[PDB]
């Protein structure tokens, strides 16, 4: 069913992050984890004290597909154990050390095939799967993004909505 997730998406902001690799889109599926350089982590940073759910939507470069989405359920943290990124050609891991804890809510892919006929206001009522990392999907496109992924039943929202 939908509800628990409707509910869960209920006045949220989503975010697109786009991984340059899939190596570290696994990683932050085993871990519940994600990194993003200092611009877009105060952009997070900001968002998580502003509403109810933030959501990110993952996609990597070149796969044509969205690999999930995932809640924020944390703000960004450094000091930590080292999360073994494999650091994009330009990227440090002093750039990626805040750290947010985050809780999947789709594992499931997407192609963007799926998503032609959902565009963003925020940027400039473009096809959704264009953007750049950080870039913010408007409520209702990104609802309805989310709503498009295959439910994934091996997640159970009870205990994301406890943290609401
Ligand atoms: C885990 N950190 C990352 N991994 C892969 N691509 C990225 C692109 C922009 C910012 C952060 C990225």
């Amino acid at each position: 069913g939908t509800s628990k997730l409707k509910y869960v998406l209920q006045d949220a902001r989503f975010f697109l992050i786009k991984s340059n690799n899939h190596e570290n889109v696994s990683l932050a599926k085993a871990k519940g984890v994600w990194s993003t350089l200092p611009v877009n982590e105060k952009k997070l940073n900001l968002a998580f004290r502003s509403a109810r759910s933030v959501i990110l939507i993952f996609s990597v470069r070149e796969s044509g597909k969205f690999q999930g989405f995932a809640r924020l359920s944390s703000e960004s943290h450094h000091g930590g154990s080292p999360i073994h990124w494999v650091l994009p050609a330009g990227m440090s891991a002093k750039m990626l050390g805040g750290v947010f804890k985050i809780d999947w809510i789709c594992r499931r892919e997407l192609p963007f095939t799926k998503s032609a006929h959902l565009t963003n206001p925020w940027n400039e009522h473009k096809p959704v799967k264009i953007g750049r990392d950080g870039q913010e999907i408007e409520l209702e496109c990104g609802t309805q993004l989310c709503l498009l992924f295959p439910p994934d039943e091996s997640i159970d929202l009870y205990q994301v909505i406890h943290k609401m």
